[PDB]
């Protein structure tokens, strides 16, 4: 369960190479991690997708296997900059027009504004754990809140680049079972520098939309919230118990919206690591309906 998926790929967007996975044949089957992860995230999920599409799940830019941004600094790795790395790979990558998103944490950001921006190309959404309407302190779960508080202060180069928090705490903190070592060298691999290579850690939690900052996130979530609300898009809800961001007033919003199918299964914030069977089950039955 430890062993990575398939065989990256690499493809070179804006002067940088840009790690993925890319297997099988037929309609994309798009896989994308978020903070502090990479397409790693998705190795005892995508197996269940086998032979039902071309299965894809990339690195970010900074994360996993994809090169790192110079110079780095607290004005890189924005959700824009992030966007505009992905968008390209995704172009690039000849996806088509019959695309399932398979989206987590702030893949699923990306992945819901792509949607939105591109809504004649999307044949479904598998969600969970992911960012679904602007949130408030209160939305957060209490017990990280010091934590990301002080992400979202001057303490965070400390917080992360010198003491890599969000990988050594915040990730173990957020999945029910203990990683083995194995797994967490993995995770830890694209960070072990201390310094800028950690960045992209850091600059995630100051890109999460919270009381109206930053405002420029917040538009965007804004606008695919509103339009999920509505759309007639197939859609696929992974509810977690006792999950992490999707609780509460966030959760009843998820549950409100159109078309769409759910599941339960146990989990904080990183359920792929506690629930990889039930998740691949349920996008396999989710993606085999779609495409009979
Ligand atoms: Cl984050
Ligand atoms: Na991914
Ligand atoms: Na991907
Ligand atoms: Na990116
Ligand atoms: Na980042």
């Amino acid at each position: 369960g430890a062993e990575p998926y398939g065989q990256k790929k690499f493809i070179e967007i804006a002067g940088k190479r840009m790690a993925y996975i890319d297997e099988g044949e037929g309609d994309p089957i798009v896989f994308q991690h978020g903070n502090p992860t990479s397409s790693y995230l998705w190795r005892n999920i995508m197996p269940h997708l086998e032979g039902l599409g071309r299965l894809i799940a990339c690195d970010l830019i900074g994360m996993g296997d994809s090169d790192k941004l110079s110079p780095s600094g607290p004005d890189r790795y924005s959700y824009a900059e992030h966007r505009d790395y992905l968008f390209a790979l995704w172009e690039a990558l000849d996806l088509g027009d019959n695309v399932v998103l398979v989206i987590h944490d702030w893949g699923s950001a990306l992945g819901f504004d792509w949607a939105n921006q591109h809504r004649d190309r999307v044949q479904g959404i598998a969600y969970m754990e992911a960012i679904v309407t602007p949130l408030e302190w209160a939305d957060w779960p209490e017990e990280v809140r010091d934590i990301f508080q002080g992400f979202r202060s001057p303490a965070g180069e400390e917080m992360v680049l010198e003491n890599n928090i969000f990988v050594e705490r915040v990730l173990p903190g957020a999945i029910l079972r203990q990683l083995s070592d194995e797994e967490m060298a993995e995770y830890r691999r694209p960070f072990l520098n201390a310094g800028e290579d950690r960045r992209p850690t850091l600059s995630w939690p100051r890109q999460i939309p919270i009381d109206g900052e930053p405002a420029d996130v917040v538009a965007i979530v804004s606008d695919y919230a509103s339009w999920l609300a509505e759309s007639d898009i197939p859609k696929l809800f992974i509810n977690a118990e006792p999950g992490a961001i999707v609780t509460g007033r966030m959760r009843d919003f998820c549950r409100s919206w159109p078309n769409q199918t759910e599941i339960t299964v146990k989990g904080a914030h990183f359920i792929q690591e506690d629930s990889p069977d039930e998740i691949g089950a349920a996008i396999a039955e989710f993606v085999r309906r779609l495409r009979v």
